């Protein structure tokens, strides 16, 4: 089994105990850490945060303490956007260029492999073409990892993709049965199902349908996508279940209409510590003050709202539904987003550090 872990670059700008430092890794947490994220100038991998090399030799440096530990570097991200994956896949000369420097790049850094997470080929502004030109990019670095493995002697290069749940994006986007036999793992992002970007609540990563779900909306849960990628060509043995140490609030119509699939009006009031409306961390639901708990029947995980606000979040019963759900499927292990939002230094949530990564771990039997 692999567990594989998100950091984020940006979570040491968080305030007070929320703030991540490197001194809160611990190198036997997880199997993979991927680092989130790096970038692109001129087509070429790059930094960006002002201190990532510092970073980059402290999250190597676990490897020390853990040798048996893999580190990825990531690319993309959600607000990283598409236009420069797009202008780098378009053509021959331009994908050479940055497999090249992703080469160079990774090994001055002392990575051991390269997470691809475009949000999204074919979707979010990236056109048509960027479907087959993604799958040609994946082709690319796997052959040449494989050929600078040869060359210096070194163990391979790991290629994972971060892909996503929904079915409009991955077709979109995603020749899955190609891609899957260039790609070492698959992390399934198995999560932001729904959000207030939606007028009525949902929870952010349910594990199967409601009742009062048809159509498209069937399948915007864990077990339907989990399925949709091992059905169009991914090995089980590849896919990784994401899991989310955050949830999605709204701001409710009215207090008085708290169900799932009530009217809201728009995201909930930012976190205290995260501060970003419309989600907040574990560690900022974990104990909400003169809050109300309980499950979505069918779905398998927990809502919490007070007054208007509303929250759908995962607690450690659910991690341990879903990872009982993966070995039931044979999958490959479970994938977490992200570090910095698990009750990570203990302050919150009186379950001790990292209650819901330590879950997983336990749930998988990767227990030092
Ligand atoms: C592997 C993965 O989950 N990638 C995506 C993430 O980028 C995204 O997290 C969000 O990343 C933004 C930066 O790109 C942040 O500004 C934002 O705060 C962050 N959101 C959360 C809830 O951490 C995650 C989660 O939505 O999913 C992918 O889209």
């Amino acid at each position: 089994a692999k567990l594989v872990c998100y950091f984020t670059n940006w979570a040491q700008y968080r305030q007070g105990e929320a703030r991540f430092l490197p001194k809160d890794l611990d190198p036997s947490l997880c199997t993979h850490l991927i680092y989130a994220f790096a970038g692109m100038t001129n087509h070429q991998l790059s930094t960006t945060e002002w201190n990532d090399e510092t970073l980059y030799q402290e999250f190597n440096g676990l490897k020390k303490m853990n040798p048996k530990l893999k580190t990825l570097l990531a690319i993309g991200g959600w607000n990283f956007g598409t236009q420069k994956f797009t202008d780098m896949v378009a053509t021959a000369n331009n994908r050479q260029t940055f497999v090249n420097s992703a080469i160079r790049f990774l090994r001055k850094y002392s990575f051991d492999g390269l997470d691809l997470d475009w949000e999204y080929p074919g979707s979010q502004g990236s056109p048509a073409v960027d479907k087959e030109r993604f799958t040609t990019l994946v082709q690319d670095l796997a052959n040449a990892f494989q050929q600078e493995a040869q060359t210096s002697g070194k163990e391979r290069l790991l290629l994972s993709a971060a892909v996503p749940a929904g079915q409009t994006y991955v077709d979109a986007g995603y020749e899955v049965d190609k891609i899957a036999q260039n790609l070492d793992f698959v992390n399934l992002m198995a999560y932001d199902f729904h959000g207030s970007w939606e007028k009525v609540t949902g929870h952010n990563s349910p594990l199967y349908k409601r009742q009062e779900e048809s159509g498209a909306a069937a399948s915007l849960n864990v077990d339907a996508a989990v399925q949709q990628w091992l059905q169009k060509g991914t090995p089980a043995s590849k896919l990784i279940l994401g899991m989310p140490t955050y949830g999605r609030s709204f701001t409710l119509a009215s207090s008085s209409d708290t169900r799932v699939g009530a009217p809201a009006t728009g995201s909930g009031t930012p976190g205290p510590f995260t501060k970003e409306g419309g989600m907040l961390a574990y560690y900022e639901v974990c104990s909400w003050k003169g809050a109300t708990k309980q499950r979505i029947q069918d779905q398998k995980v927990p809502y919490i709202f007070r007054d208007n606000q509303w929250v759908g979040f995962d607690d450690v019963e659910s991690f341990k539904t879903k990872v009982s759900y993966l070995k039931q499927k044979g999958l490959g292990g479970a994938m977490v987003w992200a570090l910095d939002l698990d009750d990570f230094a203990g302050f919150s949530c009186n379950q001790g550090r990292y209650p819901l990564i330590q879950t997983l771990r336990q749930e998988l039997s990767l227990v030092p």
